[PDB]
C-alpha cells in the first residue's frame, strides 16, 4: 500500500541542478522551506541535496501531525511542469544519512 506518515519527508523536483541559475539558490530553498514550515508545524533539521538530479529536499518536523502539515502545504505545486512530490522517510533511515539530526528537538524558529 501506500506507506504511513513519519516525522520525515523526502521532497522532490524543488530544482534541477542543471537550470537553477540564481547564486544561492540552494540557500533560498532552505529558508523558504523553512519560513513554509512555520506557517504550519514547524521543522527542526532541513537539507537541501544540491546535487539531486531529482530536486530532492530532506525535512524533519518535531511530530507526525507536524509533517503531514508540511508535506499538504508543499506538495501538489508545480515547478517547470513537474509536481513537488513528498516520501515519507523511516525513522532509522533519516538517521543513519544525517546524524545530526537524531538529538534534534528544537523548532527552527528564526530570532
Amino acid at each position: 500500500v501506500q506507506p504511513l506518515a513519519t516525522q520525515c519527508f523526502q521532497l522532490s523536483n524543488m530544482f534541477n541542478p542543471q537550470t537553477e541559475e540564481e547564486v544561492g539558490w540552494d540557500t533560498e530553498i532552505k529558508d523558504d522551506v523553512i519560513e513554509e514550515c512555520n506557517k504550519h508545524g514547524g521543522v527542526i533539521h532541513i537539507y537541501v541535496d544540491k546535487n539531486s538530479a531529482q530536486g530532492n529536499v530532506y525535512v524533519k518536523c518535531p511530530s507526525i501531525a507536524a509533517a503531514i502539515a508540511a508535506v499538504n502545504a508543499l506538495h501538489g505545486r508545480w515547478f517547470a511542469g513537474k509536481m513537488i512530490t513528498a516520501a515519507y522517510v523511516p525513522l532509522p533511515t533519516y538517521h543513519n544519512l544525517f546524524p545530526d539530526s537524531m538529538t534534534a528537538t528544537q523548532l527552527l524558529v528564526p530570532s
